[PDB]
């Protein structure tokens, strides 16, 4: 399985990757100071990484099903899309735009939300394109979408 990486960006198990270089998440950069649960239409704004916000501290932007989305969280996450647990999809009506992550496989997926609350996935590439749902979340645990510029 894809693994899960601490707050220090080290690996729990497995072996590390490195994310996409066009990904919205850009390591090394810290996180944890405190598990801050947003609501969809209430996600950090500009300006907040450097300040936090009346909702607590910005690392930049966490996702798991739900949707649950962080605006700063400190226990295990995923730099990658885990596509063990994402299912082939048609593409949904999408909420939101959320970000640029880096898949499994490491490639780059376009990431949204969508009106029936899934977190989607589509390939970037022009020639190949996968749709892909996030349907287990087996070890409960957020992707990091994108990180606060510094
Ligand atoms: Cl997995
Ligand atoms: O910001």
């Amino acid at each position: 399985m894809e693994p899960l990486y601490d707050k220090n960006g080290a690996v729990l198990f497995g072996e590390p990757s490195d994310t996409h270089p066009q990904s919205t998440l850009k390591l090394p950069h810290p996180r944890g100071e405190k598990e801050v649960i947003v609501g969809i239409r209430d996600l950090p704004r500009k300006g907040d990484c450097r300040t936090g916000n009346r909702l607590g501290p910005v690392s930049g932007l966490f996702v798991k099903p739900g949707p649950v989305f962080y605006q700063d969280y400190s226990g295990p996450v995923y730099h990658r899309a885990p596509l063990e647990q994402f299912k082939q999809a048609p593409m949904c009506e999408v909420t939101k735009r959320i970000g640029r992550v880096t898949g499994s496989d490491g490639n780059l997926y376009h990431m949204y939300v969508c009106t029936d609350g899934c977190i989607l996935v589509k390939t970037a590439k022009r020639e190949g394109q996968d749709v892909l749902k996030w349907v287990y979340n087996v070890l409960d645990s957020p992707i990091w979408v994108t990180s606060c510029p510094v």
